């Protein structure tokens, strides 16, 4: 019955996966919690099983992780980069089979499953050089005979909670950066992508053990809300990096603040594309389509709100409808497929609720809107017109492939409409107007963490920091100086002079 | 009866103070809230009155500040720096009379009151140059025909809540930095330093008004917990900088997190000096004394825990006793005075409670411990020996001039003893050992935000970032890249090429 | 006969100038060299006299500056910034009378003379904050128990040779930055602006003396080529900043390279404005005029080559002619005057030589070309059309107010024509095309040190580094990290561990 | 007779080396110049031959390299980093045989031959991340509606001349950095390491060819002074990096300055180790030996001057003598060998002349001083005592393993003695004194480019910039922001507003 027991999926064994897999790694493999079976969202068939972490597994893992940190924090950062460099190579050696697992267990198409593994590889190669660069300035002290230096040190144990939709890359950004910064890591991925978490951890565990390093440096405790909540409340998790929904992320943020911990929050987006009258429409339509239906609309950066100037609204909507009609739906591993299943059956149900609610709020479905009658969690990519920019279903957002299209007339109102939602991840304008572009980049422009021009809302590379504002949580991952979130700053004054302080009337000896 | 009506305090009128003063400024002065009288702690006499903010005052002020932000955010940062430079000069012209007000209403000695105003002047002079430098890198994009830029923009309204012990400088750090970053400010100072808040605001308002700028750029709403709590809950307050107690800061931090706002928390310290056997005692003893008794022990960075190696414990304590007996006590504006009153009568009672509590935990008062027989809130600077480092009064502690002395033997235990308290603001070792110094600065060393060598726990200048870790709250002020907390980062990809996305098998028009 | 003895120029005495002035300052004032009389180019009247430096004056000044450096380099950089802050204020208090001297002795119009002093004022305020920021990173060593830090220290004595056309700002840029970096300075200005050099030095000398500092920190030795050549060959001159002609700068660079000194070269520019077809002509025409005729065409960044697309060439040229006809010529201090005299009588002769040579080389003078029949060195601002882009008089380029206008058709040829001259200082395109704008800024765009869009060739502020490439010499002044040219970098590894090296088979003791 | 034709050296063929090799690579292999035979300095046996570049070869190669630059500069820097990463892997794969070739042709021992290749590997891995970081800041303009950006673009063609002693690493440092910065390279190695140059170039060429890139991006023209001189005078060589003698580097710098090109000069060192009385002798003695005799004393960073405090001079010298006697001499590829031959017989004659001159100048040879009676260019590592610190042979300095030992008493004089030589590369103090250490790093300390503490003069890693001051030439390679020497800075102002310049009275259309 299990896909891994069928000969056509024998490649799963290339990742060291078997029928039932240990979901706890801390130098040793184990798992005394509930045994979870994950299913292929393309056909609802069970893949294989993972033994999740019990409470005792978590406790023992946190303790071993903190013990491992004593060794890890003493290793010079450039030599930690060498370990990350070898992780990058180990992922490279398995990039095809690992991407296939992503397409199989998570459900995105092969080029994106592979693309996600590549993203992890790239942040490793980036981190190798960064491991020779992290630090702070020596500043000129105002005091004679004094040195003033800014030092950066690891926070210690970095808990990393990741979500289903990017079950490799998000962890990889957190892991590569946290590691070169001298932290040990504890990963709790999404339960429905447990095999992916196990397969990644198996790849990292081999690198650590080959270098005779304690495996708890990159610990794994598979589990659900119970393990994630424990991490949020655990004073031993110095930094908790959380990627997931705003609702859960809000509670995580509060629990970490309650104990004066650090949180790095990467939550939802309600991302807008704005097409102005002067836009290259041959650029708008494909950019809008791919940003909306890519990954079955399940990216944090998915385009969910399409603002079109009134003069070109009907043309762009008509051109999208005809282009939507050609989206090729199928099994995500089939090479010609552009559009795969939603991750869960619950997501299918939420999609239907959103479509029907959008109809109740006055919207018109001009394309899609129905569940597809076929095995798996397939729904039609959908376009909804006629809603006001402030319609409730547009503000709350769903994680469904539904593109809400709005009209606008002038720049000032649509910048505000971009900014009026609670989320603040990504944003894009399509225009040729030089001044409009820089106003968009300015203080009266987009309020998001990613502010794009003539590229859709999913345009981001590892060189920059990734994250958003407002209800997106404020955290940043990957590039620029995002590494400082994984370290603690100290401002250090060293008196190296023989100067004694002024006595101020006091007679010392 | 009011000091401002007595001819010997006529200099107060040089700050624009009157018998009853308006405690709300938003371009206009007002205040419909409760009228508070503030008192001089050196003689327990009332100084003058301040009309605090009502709820309606607060509402009107927030609205005016946000309206003013539209004007202020359009002013180029270098020109915002010119405004800050002129504030620097306006404070210069008033440094003596303003510092005298700090001594009178707060109670610290004159050189420290003047010194606090100098810090505001210095951070202004720093911000002038910074206003031509703030921003992010242009990064090399991996995509041909694309630019990748990291932009920084103001968050909007920066609420600034400050405490009694530094009623000028903490505001000044936030104000100077937030202003050049294009933010408007809302100040709620400690109720018992209301005259200081008003006088500072009077100086800034003239500069703003002299430059034909809306005064709400630097708003003031005098008030207590009710106004501060409103700021913590106010979604219109984009950044809340809070300086105060750990108990309050924790609730403030939770409230800001509840609404996905930004907070900058500068909370309590329980700071330690560690003297190793090789230390220069002619440097340890004065450094310990001045760091312990300065500001009557009411600094966030006041030295509260003195660890002395067993070989020199008795000698260092004996040398401290002889030096403490020579501390000159008096009115804080008297120039010969090194030691002034505690800020309130309640603090005197708490001082007595702490001394009595230290005796209950097994401690020995080797110097001081009693209230002084004189008008005002004067208590003897006190030294306590014999407690274990894990004694309850040592780990929590009060805001009293009580120095707890401990013995230690080896380096690792005393580093851990430094780190074992909940707070993490400042820390100092005195030693000549080169390796011990770098280990202190390293990952197994001090866990504090300020990590000093051969200078006590109050060694800090504006060039570096100021703040602590753990229950100190994690915020940073003043130097390095602390300005990024007052701005929002965006990662911006600009497609300037004529290239189109790949069709991926779809026919576009 | 001297202007300083006439009552209408009595304001000169406000700068401490007299009939005959000492041109050597090294803590004391002197001058045993040749006495020079400087003349007002607006009427050819002599202004006053300056006693220049003899060899012995130079020898003594260098020795005292190097002695003073021992004191100056021990002063903390933020405290050096405080001195630079006071210099800015001392310049502020005299901005009007000093800017007037620039107009009288050099000949540019009053708002530009005043503006030049403001440039020095602004760089001082910038350097104040910079003096708390200069330094390098603490890097993570690959070796255990080692620290790796990059240190910056002053080079020592910075010789600053400046030119007539910016007789205040160029020195100021060098001075304020070299000073906060811990260097002493030796200034030799253009002989024909000796009074300006003396007047500036008097303002600085007062600030140094008021702060109880050796005056030689900002030394002055007025002189011509003989002193400049001595500075270029002087091993005691650690950095030579030379601003002037390409011909002279080339010999200075070679002499400094011969002795392994450091040089900072700010040489000629042959700057082009390029107007594309989609450009706002209501922006092109005023911008071109002001950048070409401003300062009577005697700026390093003066627009000398105007490339106009063939479609709009005749319209732009005709609008340029009609606009030149409204330029108001007069005494440079007289209000509403836009156009003053050339600096010298030789410059008039070179203007005439260039005009006739352009005619012989196939050019047509469509406006101006003649000396004006009036007192002073006034020549008509001139427009020459019809030359090929590679005309010899266009490539060499005099310092005369002649604007050479060319046609172009496509982007690639006109970028190449911008880059085809030996100089590489300033450059501008006027266009609305987003892609052209970024191609102009990229590796196939402008090759100059200043690359502007929709603003002329004189657009430059202190926040950025100022200087050019190719025959402009490569130096940078003012903003960004130009300060590193005034300091020496050291890469410092500190072994703080007790770890002994690997014995590698040797029996050590 | 040629070593490559003997079967024991068949491993040379693994690098693509044959009996006669092409010494020109520009996408094709050739060489019409004189054929040079290189010899093994351990036995003076011929290895193989290399056909060097004629003038026509050089011309053709520069032209193809400049054509290739048009393709190379358009490739996004991260993608250039991907090429550099593969060069690193390709070096990894050949590290043993290439290290053996370095030991065979140059004469250093195998671990250092492998170590030199490893250094190139490391700079590649460093440059991979750096290729996502190079760039400049976005600055806040003082003009509303304007952007201010600092751009960095390649210089174009980077000429790289390297020396015999580091025939891989120096090229690799320049190559990896120049490539990610968008430049093409032209390499002319030392004639006596021609096989190494060819072998390295073969490794790079395969990577470029596999990636369908023009091979002239990493061009090679083997030759001596004539080709090196051609590069120095060639306006087509935008940056000439020269590593070699001070005498030649001085002429190269002058030739480049004459044509207003860029040079990066890495010339000789005359480096000092200073042992204070408080130094750990168990650390001084091995450190001095390895820094003095490593690479048979042929590094730029070789310890040539050992200053010992009077109190410990005799003990250190005696401990140095006992350790020198254990230095194991042999063929540089022979296992466990610490000490190989000098590179040439001429170096042996210079060694002998220096020893006799040092004795004639009053020095005593306490160990070594003689040619070894065996095949190859073997001389005894030598220690000379009794000379004054300013003895003539100590200031000039050969490239021979002769360690000059001097006495000192006080810190200030021996600091001055470190600084008194013309060169200024590396320097080290061995001490435990905290204040002395910071004074050594400060403005009155070492004047060298590398300023070390308790680690000898060869302590340098790629994370920092490498190079010296004074007669060492001032260039920096490898770490920090050394990449900026391989790029040109532009300060770019973009007016994105519709604002027009002030009419200044002129009526425009």
């Amino acid at each position: 019955t299990l896909l891994i027991n069928q000969p056509q999926y024998a490649w799963l064994k290339e990742l060291g996966l078997r029928e039932e897999n240990e979901g706890v790694y801390n130098g040793s493999w184990g798992g005394r919690g509930e045994v979870i079976t994950t299913y292929c969202p393309a056909n609802n068939e069970p893949i294989a099983r993972v033994r999740q972490a019990s409470v005792a597994d978590y406790e023992e893992t946190v303790k071993k992780a903190r013990e491992a940190w004593k060794i890890w924090a003493d290793i010079p950062a450039p030599k930690r980069g060498e370990i990350v460099r070898q992780i990058g190579d180990a992922l490279r050696e398995k990039i095809q089979v690992l991407g296939s697992l992503v397409s199989l267990e998570m459900g995105k198409i092969l080029v994106e499953g592979v693309g996600e593994v590549q993203e992890y590889v790239d942040i490793c190669d980036y981190a190798v050089g960064l491991s020779r660069m992290i630090g702070g300035p020596i500043l000129p002290s105002e005091r004679s005979g004094h040195a003033l230096i800014e030092q950066w040190n690891p926070v210690g144990l970095v808990g990393i909670i990741t979500a289903f939709n990017f079950p490799v890359a998000v962890y990889g950004w957190n892991n590569a950066i946290a590691m070169i910064c001298g932290n040990v890591c504890l990963w709790k991925g999404a339960p429905t992508t447990s095999l992916i978490s196990v397969a990644v951890t198996k790849i990292i565990a081999k690198v650590l053990e080959d270098n005779k390093l304690p495996g708890a440096i990159c610990s794994l405790t598979c589990g659900g809300a119970d393990i994630g909540t424990a991490m949020a409340k655990d004073e031993r998790v110095n930094l908790l990096s959380f990627t997931g929904s705003t609702q859960v992320g809000k509670q995580v943020g509060l629990m970490v603040q309650e104990r004066f911990g650090r949180s790095l929050l990467e939550l939802g987006g309600n991302n807008a594309i704005i097409a102005f009258e002067d836009a290259d429409l041959s650029l708008v339509v494909p950019s809008a389509l791919f940003a909306a239906v890519g990954t079955a609309g399940q990216r944090c950066t998915t385009a969910r709100r399409l603002f079109i100037h009134e003069s070109i609204h009907d043309e762009v909507v008509n051109r999208l409808k005809k282009a939507y009609a050609q989206i090729r739906v199928g099994n995500p591993w089939d090479p010609n497929v552009l559009y795969g299943p939603l991750h869960t059956k619950q997501a299918v149900s939420m999609f239907l609720g959103a479509v029907e609610e959008a109809k109740k709020e006055g919207g018109t479905v001009v394309y899609g809107g129905k569940v597809m009658d076929r095995p798996g969690n397939y729904v039609e990519p959908t376009i909804v017109t006629g809603l006001g920019h402030d319609a409730s279903i547009a503000h709350t957002g769903t994680f469904a492939p539904i593109l809400y299209v709005f009209k606008f007339k002038n720049e000032e109102e649509v910048f505000a409409w971009n900014n009026e939602v609670k989320q603040g991840l990504s944003s894009s304008i399509f225009t040729k107007d030089l001044g409009r572009i820089f106003r968009w980049l300015g203080p009266k422009g987009s309020d998001c963490g990613i502010v794009n021009v003539n590229i859709p809302t999913s345009g981001a590379e590892i060189g920059g920091a990734f994250g958003g504002e407002k209800h997106t949580g404020g955290g940043r991952e990957s590039g620029s100086d995002a590494w400082k979130q994984y370290m603690r700053r100290s401002t250090c004054t060293i008196n190296y002079s023989k100067d004694l302080p002024l006595a101020q009337g006091i007679k010392f000896q």
